[PDB]
């Protein structure tokens, strides 16, 4: 909408107080005119018409519980515009300042979050399994991922090219939980994930078998369920940037890790310049060797650690 931007306080899901972006004209709006076109905020009031309603607001204070929500999609779609921007010099989702749009309140006791096709759309959950999943840094960056891989290598959302789909969402979810510094780790979805289980998560990088996740090629899951194993496979993958990262000794095969910023760029460019939407496992090692041949040379360490992680996993 047509107004002058303002600044809101409020409190997010796990009751911790944030300012965001509103804009004023009669009401307060979730809409942030600082980031590129626009990131705008959305009500679909339990239901699921999407977007819903423009979230509007009568005193530019959001700390009713149903704002909750809201306040962090709105908030987080910032850090996660914010990484892009500042880390890769992407703007926005499509490269050229896209408005990102997301709603919350999606449907009922709603497990889950996704990317549309053209937005992000959040569930509060049902209050055992999750709590409203904004609240975790990690998903939102992960959703907003979505958009960004649609728009460049297209991984279709099947088999390997779309457990590589699922990890380049997990890898930059985890990248941008840690670019905002705050509880970060290289687990998925924790802050939102069983608010009556403590230590738990969705999937983990640095040790999927935890959750029952493939961590080696051998052991991928080859049937129909989940798209083939989208969410599953994604573990080999997921734990191959964790050793590149890291480091580590996995199945006897030891990895020199180099650090989150050099995985956040090797991967970045891969997935910018080299992966296709029907790339498999084989086709992903291929291009994040290339990609670390590109940044660091081809004799460097970078590439060499690139090659022992794909090999402790299994994908050659
Ligand atoms: C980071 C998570 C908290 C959320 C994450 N959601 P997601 O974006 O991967 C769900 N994906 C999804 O709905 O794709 C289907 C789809 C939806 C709309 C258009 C095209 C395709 C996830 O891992 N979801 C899991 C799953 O769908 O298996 C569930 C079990 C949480
Ligand atoms: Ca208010
Ligand atoms: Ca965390
Ligand atoms: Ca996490
Ligand atoms: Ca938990
Ligand atoms: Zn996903």
């Amino acid at each position: 909408i047509t107004g002058t931007s303002t600044v809101g306080v409020g409190r997010g899901v796990l009751g911790d107080q944030k300012n965001i972006n509103t804009t004023y004209s009669t009401y307060y709006y979730l809409q942030d005119n600082t980031r590129g076109n626009g990131i705008f905020t959305y009500d679909a009031k339990y239901r699921t018409t999407l977007p819903g309603s423009l979230w509007a607001d009568a005193d530019n204070q959001f700390f009713a519980s149903y704002d909750a929500p809201a306040v962090d999609a709105h908030y987080y779609a910032g850090v996660t515009y914010d990484y892009y921007k500042n880390v890769h010099n992407r703007l926005s989702y499509d490269g050229n300042n896209a408005a990102i749009r997301s709603s919350v309140h999606y449907s009922q006791g709603y497990n889950n979050a996704f990317w549309n096709g053209s937005q992000m759309v959040y569930g509060d959950g049902d209050g055992q399994t999750f709590i409203p999943l904004s609240g975790g840094i990690d998903v939102v960056a992960h959703e907003l991922t979505h958009a960004v891989t649609d728009y460049t290598a297209g991984l279709i959302y099947q088999n390997e090219s779309g457990a590589i789909n699922e990890a380049i969402s997990d890898i930059f979810g985890t990248l941008v939980e840690f670019y905002a510094n705050k509880n970060p780790d290289w687990e998925i979805g924790e802050d939102v994930y069983t608010p009556g289980i403590s230590g738990d998560s969705l999937r983990s990088m640095s040790d999927p078998a935890k959750y029952g996740d493939p961590d080696h090629y051998s052991k991928r899951y080859t049937g129909t369920q989940d798209n083939g194993g989208v969410h599953i496979n994604s573990g080999i993958i997921n734990k191959a940037a964790y050793l590149i990262s890291q480091g580590g000794t996995h199945y006897g095969v030891s990895v020199v890790g180099i650090g989150r910023d050099k995985l956040g760029k090797i991967f970045y460019r891969a997935l910018t310049q080299y992966l296709t939407p029907t790339s498999n496992f084989s086709q992903l090692r291929a291009a994040a060797v290339q990609s670390a041949t590109d940044l660091y040379g081809s004799t460097s360490q970078e590439v060499a650690s690139v090659k022992q992680a794909f090999d402790a996993v299994g994908v050659k």
